[PDB]
Parts: structure tokens; sequence; C-alpha cells
């Protein structure tokens, strides 16, 4: 019982660091999800009337503090800002290993030829939006922000299964129902929440 029986009982796709995000082969650029998610963060700063010259734009708390960049007052137009990102993803393909800070892309090892979002992908696709910059992993996400008992999940806040978080992560949407990428064949959708396989705690990356 350690893990979501309805998916694939392994931990998801790792992918290192900081990845290229964007490639424009005929302007000869490239940039990386932290440059998209920074540039994306201090848009939406700015959009709040509170940019700094002090902000790169990386909006996230220190792990497990309630305090962040974006104001306790903006954080509910953050998450729907999110939540909105993540949804409008519904119907894009299912890739282990894709996505990044800018959309869907190319995944890895089985996922190479799809041009998708997995789990985690989906996630910090997401997230970027706001500034909040996650890693392309889920065990990796589950160590950032702040955990909450998975009995008070809250919509905005990131479910996570097995262990260390490691299997699978979504995005609880309020009302038992959550965003995932789901497997291989699927496409990013809108699913019932699953108790099989979840970590005790879900994490909130925006404090409202």
């Amino acid at each position: 019982g350690l893990w979501d029986p309805t998916l694939p009982m392994i931990p998801s796709a790792n992918i290192p660091g900081d990845p290229i995000a964007v490639v424009n082969q005929v302007l000869g650029i490239s940039a990386t999800s932290a440059q998209v998610t920074a540039n994306m963060g201090r848009k939406f700063l700015e959009q709040l009337g509170i940019l700094q010259p002090t902000d790169t734009g990386i909006t996230n708390a220190p792990a497990g503090s309630a305090q962040g960049r974006i104001p306790r007052v903006y954080g509910r137009q953050a998450s729907e800002y999110v939540i909105r990102r993540g949804m409008s993803q519904i119907g894009v393909p299912y890739s282990w290993g894709g996505g990044n800070a800018a959309g869907p892309s190319k995944g890895i090892d089985s996922g190479a030829g799809t041009v998708g979002f997995d789990c985690s992908g989906l996630v910090l696709y997401s997230f970027a939006g706001v500034g909040i910059k996650l890693p392309h992993y889920s065990g990796s996400q589950y160590n950032l922000g702040r955990k909450i008992p998975s009995s008070q999940m809250r919509r905005g806040d990131v479910i996570f299964y097995g262990p260390n978080g490691s299997q699978h992560v979504t995005i609880y949407l309020g009302n038992g129902q959550m965003l995932e990428a789901p497997d291989v064949g699927l496409k990013v959708r809108v699913a019932p929440v699953r108790t099989a396989g979840m970590t005790p705690y879900v994490v909130r990356y925006i404090e409202y």
C-alpha cells in the first residue's frame, strides 16, 4: 500500500537542475526555466503594483516558512492564476519527463518523442506564472513550500503520492477534485482526489 496502484509504482521522472525551456533557432536564443520563471514573476509583481528593484521575480518562501514574497492579500489572486494556467492545459498529452516553465515539452526515456507534460512538469509550469520556481521531480517538490495536513488540503495546495512524494503530484482544486498529468496515453485532466498512496501532508507554495 505505499503507492497509488492506478499508476506505475515507481518514482516519477527526475530531471536535474535548470533545464532549457525556450529555444528559438531563427533568432538564435534560448533560456532556462528559471529565467522564464523570474521574468514572469517580475511581471506578476508589476501587475500587483509592488515590483521592487531587488526583486528577481522568484517568489518562493524559504521551505517551511509561512512568509513568501507575494503578500497574503494577493495570494488568492496568485493561486487562481496558477490554477487557470494549469487548467488551460487540459487535453495536452502526457509525456514522461515532459514540460518546463514555458509549457509542454519533449519528455525523456519513454517520453522522448512526445511533447507534453508529466505530473511534476505540469505543476512547475503552473506555478512558474507567479514566480514560484519548482524542480522537475515530484520528490524534490515535496521538500519545498510549507506542509499542510492532508485532511486540511485547500484549493491551490499540491498533493503528493508515494514514498518521499516521489510517485505522483497534482494540484488540488477544492471540492474533491485535482488537476493532473496522469499516465501514458492520457491527457492533462481533472479527476477525483485519490487517497491511496497519498502522503500525509500536502504542500502550500502560496499563502492566503
